[PDB]
């Protein structure tokens, strides 16, 4: 984890917003790609807080692979309102 990385990711989650009310369907896809990866590397190796964004983004790896779009998106909700939380990203 890191003050960089912790900005980046307060970056991304600033583009997902934007482009979700833009309608940018593509670019939201990769912005997605690009946060999950950001989690995996702030988060390796914590408060309570952590610890469930690490366990729901683990969970949510699992509902993915399986193709169980109604578990991920709610996966999706719960983890990206932890993150905002974790990270003070409105
Ligand atoms: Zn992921």
């Amino acid at each position: 984890s890191g003050s960089p990385l912790a900005q980046q990711i307060k970056n991304i989650l600033s583009l997902i917003s934007q482009a979700d009310a833009a309608g940018r369907m593509d670019e939201v896809r990769t912005l997605q790609l690009n946060l999950c990866q950001l989690m995996v590397e702030y988060f390796q190796q914590g408060s309570p807080l952590a610890q469930q964004i690490k366990n729901i983004h683990s969970f949510g790896h699992q509902a993915w692979a399986a193709g169980r779009l109604d578990e991920v998106l709610t996966i999706q909700e719960n983890l990206y309102q932890l993150m905002k939380e974790y990270f003070q990203q409105s």
